[PDB]
């Protein structure tokens, strides 16, 4: 018997797309506790309404009421149950400042990947996004740019206490460490499970599958290096000229714009082996 | 403390705008028992894309797979149409709603709602569309024969929904029957509503802006009592040729009790109580 209010507990995860964020909910689902599941696409789409209309006794105090009202209902419904409720749609953690304030006590992971390797990943993957032109490397960047400054000053004004950012390479490398200090900063009693997602896919009170999502074909195998750095080499020189310019963010988040790649870190044992296992076709 | 649920019994108010769908509801509002309030235009707007993304082909498939159903859906319409319809107005026994085109989804609604209850007001279209004209999305601003075709394609649909819902849950209201006879039509209403007759019903210019009664916005396109004036002042203003094309343009006038070879139609005649209270309005009461 499970209870779901306006002041519960919830998860929102997100960041640009192809910032391994269907790889962070994944590990979230598989927690007994948790589930994240899909994502909606509905939720994002009315929270853009939403940030749009704002005499007919129509408040603000009514529109997030019956905002609140709607966003848990989704959430709740659209997978199985659990005791923590999370969501994973990208492009909420652009409203996040809102989102904390319908839900008083939600909490925020914002996954910030190489948008080196996020703008390559969609642009080979063909992942169509709102307003992302596929046909230029150049304006993908200043994209991916304009999108993840905002959603960082969100997660910034928000604090430090209720959003938490998410370096995919750390996670990628250190997959250990990174979620210990994920649920320590959530405030859930830990589960190793987490390390097993891979294993626990279409199983119940693990991890939901949606078989159309882009990013699916690779959360279905453990924690894998492959992905960190494929992408250099593939940038037009031009760009790799202009990266500074076209990505004053790289520098901030503290991705060195002209290193091609930088160093992201050393992998543990558990990773490095996982990859094995990948390419051995487990 | 007034509770509020999915299954409490709701009022929509709706139909084609210019149908006197404000005097409905504004003499709903003075009961003490109800409450419609102001048109909140957001309701409508949710449902029309609530609409689209099941009238999708490519995103249904998407949002099912995602967990996303209709069921959910309606949970999150239900739960956030109610909340609108509960905190925009005073408190009340009876929660009503007046947004016009509301009334396009009544199948639905009714689904949502299993014991809200629906009136779709319906004015001869000729003095809607002269109303609409002299004084919307979909309709045309420099033809009366584009604005009521139109009228013609909106109120078709209304009504078809009015009819599937079932004459249980769904009553059409005539504007001039209502204006004409208002004693009549409002016990007819309380009755399928299946609401105590109160008296305030009648005196609905009394009560405006005072606590349990009508709440206005000053900006919605009323304030007097139930007056003849608006009933046949459409005539002679119309275009010939579109009153030589009426039954084409406008199959349902027809279909619907409208003669639309008679210009006007007789609609029948005023109650002693509607007079006075057209008197007492041409008076500056
Ligand atoms: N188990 C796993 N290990 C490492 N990366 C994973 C993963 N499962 C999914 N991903 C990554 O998820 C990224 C897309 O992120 P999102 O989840 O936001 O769409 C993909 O980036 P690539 O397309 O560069 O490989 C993919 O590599
Ligand atoms: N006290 C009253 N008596 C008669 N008709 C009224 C009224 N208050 C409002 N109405 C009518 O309701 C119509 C607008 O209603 P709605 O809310 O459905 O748009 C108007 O039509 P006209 O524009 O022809 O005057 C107006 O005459």
């Amino acid at each position: 018997v499970y209870r779901y209010g306006k002041a519960m507990p919830l998860i929102f995860v997100g960041g640009v797309p192809r910032s391994g964020t269907t790889l962070m909910r994944a590990m979230l689902d598989a927690h007994p506790e948790v589930r994240c599941g899909e994502e909606t696409r509905i939720i994002p789409r009315v929270l853009a309404m939403r940030q749009a209309w704002s005499e007919a006794g129509v408040t603000d105090e009514v529109l997030d009421a019956a905002m609140q009202a709607f966003i848990l209902e989704v959430i709740a419904k659209h997978g199985e149950p659990a005791r923590v409720l999370c969501n994973k749609d990208p492009f909420t953690l652009k409203s996040s400042v809102y989102l904390s304030r319908l839900f008083p006590n939600s909490k925020f992971l914002l996954m910030v990947r190489d948008g080196r390797a996020s703008v390559h990943s969609m642009i080979t993957r063909k992942v169509t996004i709102a307003g992302f032109d596929l046909s230029s490397y150049r304006d993908c960047l200043t994209k991916w740019n304009k999108a993840i400054e905002v959603m960082y000053a969100q997660c910034m004004e928000v604090g430090k206490e209720k959003c938490l950012p998410v370096y995919y390479e750390q996670l990628v490398l250190h997959p250990r460490r990174s979620l210990k200090l994920i649920l320590d900063f959530l405030g859930i009693a830990w589960s190793d499970a987490v390390l097993h997602h891979e294993d626990l896919i279409g199983k119940p009170g693990g991890v939901s599958l949606s078989k159309i999502e882009r990013s699916t074909d690779q959360v279905i195998k453990p924690v894998n290096l492959e992905a960190l750095s494929k992408w250099t080499g593939h940038i037009p020189g031009d760009v790799v000229r202009d990266m500074a310019q076209i990505a004053p963010m790289l520098a901030q988040l503290g991705y060195d714009p002209y290193a091609n790649p930088p160093n992201y870190g050393n992998p543990d044992p558990f990773v490095i082996n996982n990859t094995q296992r990948v390419l051995k076709g487990d």
